[PDB]
């Protein structure tokens, strides 16, 4: 009756959810919010937009939507800028990545031992050069741009009802987008091909951004690649260790590689909840609900639902899987626009990892393994053994 577990013990969290989808699949709890267990009804709030709306500043007096942020908004005014978003940021613009990603990648993992952090080492590292040469920031410029990105990222290892997050987020967001903010209008003085480029010139039905929207978004892709790649990349490797078998099928067929990812995502989602306003009186599989309150949808649960998948806490990567239907990128038209970023990132991280190493496992050695303890779910560091590289003498 009384609290929601915390992300930090997996498996007591996961038992939890299994006790809702059973017992109480839709749950008001102490602060009014409500938590949404099911796949089926996860799936109907994610499609009824006009009851369930993105926008969670409408009943929070003076606050407003975040320019250039499409994730907070809702029909028609999101398909309006998504449109100007994604003629700048293609899906050419990200599959042209795969030779650099694969070069960072490959150049970071050559320098690490036998013994390391995986995120340190390139969880990290790898996303943030990728969004700042996609950018076209210069190299020198890359440091303190991870920097930003890296605060941001600590942060959520803090309890997110402490009175000071807001502040300290602001102290970090703040210069990060007034550097991005003005490298926008750089772009606009003098635009080659280069993303913020591609975003200050963009412009469908009459819609232009303006800097504050176009350097919005650029923080987005920004903290969505790092954060992501921290947290799935790690849930990859952790994964695949309670299935080692798994790392030999890789090695042997690298094509079995996205299929793995989707399932990872499935089991280990990066983010597990999604949140909804309610903008008018309404119902979820018979349970009333009212008007202006928080919906929580529960990604996580729906993807361990054994209505929505047969032998549901089986990691199979064999499942059928991919596409539009990974509700770990959401579900509908705020259907991740990243989606094909990460994809492709994770892969071709987990392509060199498996090149390099055969596999990994991680270290019992070393408990520099902290767990997110709200919002995302995985770990902060990654400490990694790599039984085989090519510097054995052996
Ligand atoms: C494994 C990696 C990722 C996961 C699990 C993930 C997850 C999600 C989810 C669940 C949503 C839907 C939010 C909602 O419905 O309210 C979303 C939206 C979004 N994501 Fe991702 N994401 C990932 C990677 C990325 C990357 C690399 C980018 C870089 C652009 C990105 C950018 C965005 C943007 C801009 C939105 C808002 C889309 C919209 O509102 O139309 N994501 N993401
Ligand atoms: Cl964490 C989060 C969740 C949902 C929307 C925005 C953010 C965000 C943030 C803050 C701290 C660390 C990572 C992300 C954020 C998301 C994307 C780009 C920048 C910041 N944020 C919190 C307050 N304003 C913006
Ligand atoms: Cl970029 C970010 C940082 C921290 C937490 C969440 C996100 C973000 C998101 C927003 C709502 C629900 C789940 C995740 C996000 C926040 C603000 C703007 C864009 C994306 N995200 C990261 C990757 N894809 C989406």
């Amino acid at each position: 009756i009384d609290e929601v577990p915390g992300m930090a013990d997996e498996t007591a969290l996961l038992d939890w959810l299994g006790t809702m989808r059973e017992k109480q699949p839709v749950w008001q709890d102490r602060y009014g919010v409500w938590h949404v267990f099911r796949h089926a009804d996860v799936q109907t709030v994610l499609r009824d937009t006009a009851t369930f709306s993105s926008d969670p500043t409408r009943v929070i007096e003076g606050a407003s939507p975040t320019p250039g942020m499409i994730h907070e908004i809702d029909p028609p005014e999101h398909r309006a800028l998504r449109k100007v978003v994604s003629s700048a940021f293609t899906p050419r613009t990200i599959s042209d990545l795969e030779p650099r990603i694969r070069d960072v990648t490959r150049s970071l993992l050559a320098d690490a031992g036998e013994s390391f952090d995986l995120v340190d080492v390139l969880a990290f590292p790898l996303p943030v050069t990728i969004v700042a040469e996609l950018l076209g920031l210069p190299p020198m410029d890359h440091e303190q741009f991870g920097d930003w990105s890296g605060a941001l990222v600590d942060i959520q290892m803090d309890d997110p009802t402490d009175p000071a997050l807001a502040e300290r987020i602001a102290d970090v967001l703040n210069p990060l987008t007034a550097y991005l903010k003005a490298r926008c209008a750089e772009r606009r003085a003098d635009p080659g091909d280069d993303l913020i480029s591609r975003l200050v010139l963009a412009e469908v039905d009459g819609r232009a951004l303006d800097d504050e929207e176009a350097a919005n978004f650029s923080t987005a892709l920004l903290l969505a690649g790092h954060i992501t790649t921290t947290v799935l990349l790690g849930n990859i490797v952790r994964t695949l260790d309670e299935h080692p078998a798994h790392w030999d099928a890789a090695a042997e067929d690298p094509g079995r590689i996205p299929a793995i990812v989707e399932e990872v995502l499935r089991y280990r989602p990066p983010f597990p909840q999604m949140q909804r306003t309610t903008t008018k009186a309404t119902e979820v599989a018979g349970v009333p609900i009212p008007a202006d309150v928080m919906v929580n949808t529960w990604v996580l649960s729906a993807n361990r639902d054994s209505d929505a998948h047969d032998d549901p806490d089986r990691f199979d990567p064999s499942r059928k899987s991919g596409g539009a239907a990974q509700l770990s990128f959401g579900h509908g038209v705020h259907f991740c626009l990243g989606a094909p970023l990460a994809r492709l990132e994770n892969r071709v991280a987990l392509e060199e990892i498996i090149a390099r190493f055969g596999r990994l496992t991680v270290d019992r050695d070393d408990e520099r393994l902290r767990h997110f303890e709200q919002i995302v779910l995985g770990t902060r560091h990654l400490p990694v053994l790599a039984g085989s590289s090519p510097r054995q003498s052996a």
